[PDB]
């Protein structure tokens, strides 16, 4: 009656639709059963991983192996997205991304290999999915004029004047100009090159700017050909949806069209050092020092064995987590604490992206002057791990973790596991042996138990006499962007000098046709597609029980198929909290569970964490209301996880933390918070559009304001000013403080969620947890310009609308994803260039326009003004309106795992009452209903705006009276 039974029926040797079962497996430790198929005609791989989760995963991957620096795997990976033969529209990823009930759709380019994932639930929308995504890699129209948009070409600044001189333009072109411009990805890619020189990996794989404009149109052909062919295809699928459907849809669209061939790409050996070598390479100048310069990184790098010998590579992942990971490890007590840097280097600990794995330790920010200083202490390090080896009780936490990320349940557990074993099955590697995990902890138990002095051994086998090592260091150099610019203009010069005029006219041509190509909207009606009636009407009703206990606590347990685990979470509000110390609380959230706890320092304190729970952390997170716009709860959400039988201790644990927290352990302190500050100043860029819109957002509502307080750029900012401060005691003594106002029971509530078999002894060691522990704002405009060092610009423009519980927020939402679907897309990402660029609706009423990556500022506004124009126009169809409405069912029902279901009733205070009468509110919308909402909420005048900018100088901005500058 259920699929994994059925999955278990799988027998040896039957043939099912052109594939051969030759391996049926099964992981009790996982719930999931692998089995591997061959396809007799192609030789393609087949894995499947069938487990009782709805959330259903399918993979392809395909293996590019390069030859040259010319980057074809990438530009091929961007370019067969673009179109295909049987759909012959344009970019059916972003089509289907809004015909689909899927919740993940994206694709990846490794060094070495292509990954196409995407997963859904819908066993109709699978076949959807499945289809396009096999008709569009494996039959593409390979169009010239794709080629030349997509990758490279020669092209005027204005295509229509034919007297200004030939530029360089591009997607990949200009990936590869940002890729450069990074200075971690110079490090990572030389440090490959440097100590893997033989072969495909001492070249930039993603596209090296020199070597770029010799790829032409018949090797992209050929490179297509060759290398996205279902013979060098290996297919993967996760979830608990029939097999046969699969199959039965892989052959009779993909397979049967082509024939077998024999790629000869398998990657040899790299051939081992017989001495250690330097090297000294630059990379781009950035705002941390001049006359110092400080912005020195160098490491030093061990080669490791393949990761085709999984036990090997497996004990060596293991050592290097225990070399490398927490303030109990060797590295971080001789590096980190030593005062002579700012963090470890890029790529630090084990690195298996390649064919043979590597180790790699080292710092980032230090001075050039200590560069055989820091040689000399991983050397002396290697030295001392050899003569002490490691204690027991933190191999016991580390085999602790490895099994509780076993047994935790995520909602994109198939990503994980295709991400996790695509690098292993991509050099011909056994993947069922990386999951086998039961096995390799037991052996390894095994043989530690056999030779006490094992991993000394090993430290000095691929440490201390490892003769392939590399010490890579790096300074910046002034003249070194403009000498890369000299070499590149060299070579567009010398590429222009021999085109013919009748050349030139071929260029005019095909610029004029490309820019019509570009502006022509085409039409998709090609596309298979779900309709509404496939969207169920009804959601399944949560079941929760809320218990007062001890003596006004509420508790919320809720009974659910956890696998054997705990996870307690508890949010206590802040109402009493002096308004003073507001902006300091994401910093004690973020170091209250690491600084010592009564008898424990913070070194007994990560171990006793590591070695009990699976990670205890606290965020902030504001809850609005979903009546009142100016209501809202602000508090700090602790959130713990642990195995069934670790609970008392883990409650123990906690009540330590409550009771006698250790705030005067300032040295460890001082290092966590330069660390935090450092790595919130690497994630700007990525996190941009999320920075840019929250700060947009700050006045709106008091629920913005607090959420500018604890995840704006005001907490960054500030958070390097107290990284900033030479003594930091005044600062640690504002932590008590938080202590005395928010670590009492007066205005708490707590949630278990656990096994119902488990859930009395839970709610005893919760409820002696509890018994020992103490006891009118109006919107108004603003324009703000944060001129940062970036080369591409972030604007956020904010709009007001109405709380969830209005009937007109779900005809809201479906305007917002309609317009995001069919106006902005084109305009901002076609047009425009940018990489992100849409529109978003908050749950507590905010409508927020937001930019990714884009090169333009006012054209963007611009846009956005002819966007609301667009929606008071009414230039839609009933069809838009089911795919509106096909996007939004498709995100308000994304899986929500075991620990989060319901977590939504314990924070937000909705009930699944309040659920349906929105899901049938988003039933109810119609088309004149969106005209009078679009004429209601977003029309000029009705509501406030508020404007944000994150990007370099601009002059026209800077001209403006109305724009406040920052």
């Amino acid at each position: 009656a259920a699929a994994c039974e059925r999955a278990l029926q799988y027998k040896l040797g039957d043939k099912i639709h052109g594939f051969t079962v030759n391996q049926v497996t099964s992981v009790p430790e996982l719930f999931l059963t692998a089995v591997k198929l061959t396809h007799d005609d192609t030789g393609a791989r087949y894995l499947h991983l069938a487990r009782e989760d709805t959330n259903n995963l399918f993979s392809v991957q395909f293996r590019t192996t390069p030859m040259d620096s010319t980057g074809v795997p990438h530009i091929l990976e961007h370019t067969v997205l673009c179109g295909s033969q049987k759909y012959p529209c344009r970019d059916p990823f972003f089509k289907m991304l809004n015909r689909s009930l899927s919740t993940f759709m994206n694709a990846f380019t490794a060094s070495d290999y292509t990954l196409y994932p995407f997963s859904t639930q819908n066993p109709k929308d699978f076949q959807n999915l499945l289809s396009v995504y096999l008709d569009a890699t494996f039959f593409p129209c390979l169009r010239e004029l794709d080629f030349w948009q997509e990758g490279w070409r020669l092209e005027h600044e204005n295509p229509s004047d034919p007297q200004t001189p030939l530029v360089f333009k591009g997607v990949v072109f200009n990936e590869m100009k940002g890729a450069f411009t990074d200075n971690e990805r110079i490090f990572s890619q030389h440090l490959q090159n440097r100590l893997l020189p033989d072969h495909t990996y001492s070249v930039v794989s993603g596209g090296d700017p020199l070597c770029i404009p010799e790829l032409t149109w018949e090797q992209l052909k050929q490179f297509h050909a060759t290398h996205y062919h279902p013979s060098n295809a290996r297919f993967f699928t996760y979830g608990n949806f029939p097999l046969e459907q699969h199959l039965k849809q892989i052959h009779e669209e993909a397979l049967s069209k082509f024939q077998k061939i024999e790629p000869s790409t398998v990657v040899p050996a790299q051939t081992p050092w017989d001495k250690p070598r330097e090297f000294q390479i630059t990379c781009g100048p950035d705002s941390f020092a001049t006359d110092p310069s400080k912005q020195t990184t160098v490491s030093v790098s061990f080669l490791l064995p393949d990761i085709t010998d999984t036990f090997e590579a497996f004990t060596l992942s293991l050592l290097s987590s225990l070399l490398t990971s927490g303030p109990n490890s060797p590295f971080y007590k001789a590096l980190i604490e030593s005062g002579l840097g700012t963090d470890f280097s890029p790529d630090v600990g084990y690195n298996g992206y390649t064919r043979e794995a590597y180790f790699s330790v080292g710092l980032q920010g230090i001075v050039e002057k200590d560069i055989e200083t820091v040689r000399s202490l991983i050397d002396r390090t290697i030295d001392e791990v050899v003569e002490k080896g490691f204690e027991d009780d933190r191999i016991e936490a580390l085999l602790h973790k490895i099994e509780i990320q076993m047994k935790h349940q995520s909602t994109s557990f198939g990503l994980m596991l295709t991400s996790y074993i695509a690098s292993c099955w991509n050099h011909d590697g056994d993947p069922v042996e990386l999951l086998k995990l039961g096995n390799q902890l037991a052996k390894f138990r095994q043989c530690l138990q056999e030779n006490p002095k094992f991993l000394q051994e090993k430290v000095k086998q691929y440490f201390k006499n490892n003769q392939h090592k590399l010490t890579l260091s790096m300074r910046p150099d002034d003249k070194y962007h403009e000498k890369q610019a000299q070499v590149e203009a060299t070579k567009l010069k010398q590429k222009v000098e021999a085109l013919s005029p009748g050349d030139r006219q071929q260029i005019y041509e095909k610029g004029l046709e490309l820019r019509s190509q570009q502006s022509k909207p085409q039409d998709a009606s090609c596309l298979p597609a779900l309709k509404v009636s496939d969207i169920e009407p009804t959601i399944p009703v949560t079941e929760l029980d809320v218990v007062l206990t001890a003596g006004d606590i509420p508790v919320q347990y809720c009974a659910q198929p956890t696998n054997g685990m705990v996870y307690f979470r508890a949010f206590s509000s802040l109402n009493t909290l002096p308004e003073e110390l507001r902006p300091y609380v994401p910093l004690f959230c973020s170091v209250l569970t690491k600084l010592g706890c009564g008898l424990l320092d913070y070194r007994e304190q990560a171990q006793q964490i590591e070695l009990k729970t699976g990670g205890m952390s606290a965020s902030p997170h504001v809850l609005p209301d979903d009546s009142h716009m100016d209501t809202y709860e602000q508090g700090v959400l602790f959130s713990s996880l642990c195995l069934d039988r670790n609970l008392p201790d883990m409650m123990q644990l906690w009540s330590e933390i409550f009771n006698n927290p250790c705030f005067e352990e300032e040295e460890h302190f001082k290092v966590l918070v330069k660390m935090t500050a450092q790595e919130l100043a690497n994630g700007i860029p990525d996190s941009g559009h999320l920075y840019a819109s929250i700060r947009a957002g700050r006045t709106l509502t008091p629920a913005g304001d607090l959420q500018e307080t604890f995840s704006g750029m005001d907490q960054v900012r500030l958070m390097k000013r107290i990284a900033e401060m030479t003594d930091i005691k005044p600062i640690l003594r504002k932590l008590p403080r938080i202590k005395k106002h928010l670590l009492n029971g007066d205005n708490m509530r707590c949630s278990v969620n656990a096994t119902p078999q488990q859930m009395p002894q839970t709610e005893k060691a919760v409820e002696d947890f509890l018994r020992s522990i103490g006891r009118t704002f109006k919107p108004w405009q603003m324009k703000t310009h944060f001129l940062m060092p970036f080369p591409v610009n972030y604007v956020g423009e904010c709009i007001r609308t109405v709380p969830y519980t209005d009937p007109d927020h779900a005809s809201l939402k479906i305007l917002a994803r309609l317009m995001t679907a069919k106006f902005l897309h084109t305009e901002i990402r076609e047009k425009g260039g940018a990489y992100g660029g849409g529109a978003k609706l908050s749950h507590n009423g905010i409508f927020t326009l937001y930019s990714y990556r884009d090169p333009n500022t006012i054209e963007t506004l611009q846009s956005f003004g002819k966007a609301v124009d667009w929606a008071k126009s009414g230039k839609f169809t009933q069809q838009d309106i089911d795919e509106a409405k096909l996007s939004v069912f498709s995100t308000v029902d994304a899986p929500v795992a075991p620990s989060d279901k319901g977590m939504d009733h314990f924070l937000y205070g909705l009930s699944d009452e309040m659920k349906q009468a929105h899901r049938e509110q988003l039933f109810a919308v119609s088309h004149d209903k969106l005209l009078a909402v679009s004429d209601r909420y977003l029309g000029t005048g009705k509501s406030t705006h508020g404007l944000a900018i994150l990007g370099p100088e601009n002059p026209k901005i800077a001209k403006d009276p109305s724009w406040i500058i920052r």
